[PDB]
DNA sequence: GCCTCAAGTTAACTTGAGGC
DNA sequence: GCCTCAAGTTAACTTGAGGC
């Protein structure tokens, strides 16, 4: 059967307004019933779930749509997951570089413009 | 001598509007000259520099003020730097946990609510 | 409850109008 | 150039008004 906006909201843990928004930003799809009311394809649950994991990764909605294209496969998941495991990685290396630079500069405090890592990344 | 808003903007690499804002959010201080124009205590350069390093760490302005109290020592720097090297750390561990959880779920794609890490953090 | 659409919210600022 | 203050900008939504 098709899910009503309300249901999807409970099983997703997102506001119905959140679903309206995601659809307007084209991250989920709808179908209108005999009374213009939206009805969702179970699949939506998986997407929303993915939207949230993507958010945790620190990925912006626009980009999450930019990855969604415009019906969810096994390949797709592998395409996304990896594409994110990568950023999650780059991002981490970036933060780690900092932590190293930072540890050196703790006994310093000079913050030399032309000579300190922390300042000239 | 005292620095003019313009100078401080060039040596900081921030908009004069940025300096106005930081001061209003109480992260830097000013002194008005005979014509109500602001004049800065060189020290401001170090703060701004710190505001930016704090931002890189991923710290919010409010919090950066929350750490600044309301005249910059050696102890202060150690108080801040550490206090940030810590968050920079917690944050990293969080991202790393994800990356691990994520790697397991790549050959899966089940996204079992009551059974997958990625979903129930 | 569900639908629409306008406007408000936080963050970190920027842009613009008005005036010296 | 610098000063003030009101309003605009992006992001991710939420709140509210109005109507079925
Ligand atoms: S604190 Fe001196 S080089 Fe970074
Ligand atoms: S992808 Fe199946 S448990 Fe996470």
């Amino acid at each position: 059967a098709l899910l009503t906006p309300g249901e999807v909201a409970k099983r997703s843990g997102v506001a119905v307004s959140a679903l309206h928004f995601y659809e307007s930003k084209g991250l989920i799809t709808s179908i209108r019933n005999s009374g213009n009311q939206r009805r969702y394809k179970r699949d939506v649950l998986r997407y929303v779930a993915i939207i949230k994991i993507a958010q945790r990764i620190g990925i912006p909605l626009a980009t999450i749509g930019e990855a969604f294209g415009v019906t969810l496969s096994a390949k797709e998941w592998k395409q996304l997951s990896s594409q994110w495991r990568e950023e999650l990685d780059r991002r981490i290396h970036t933060l780690v570089a900092l932590r190293d630079e930072l540890d050196g500069c703790i006994g310093c405090g000079c913050l030399s413009r032309s000579d300190c890592p922390l300042r000239n990344p």
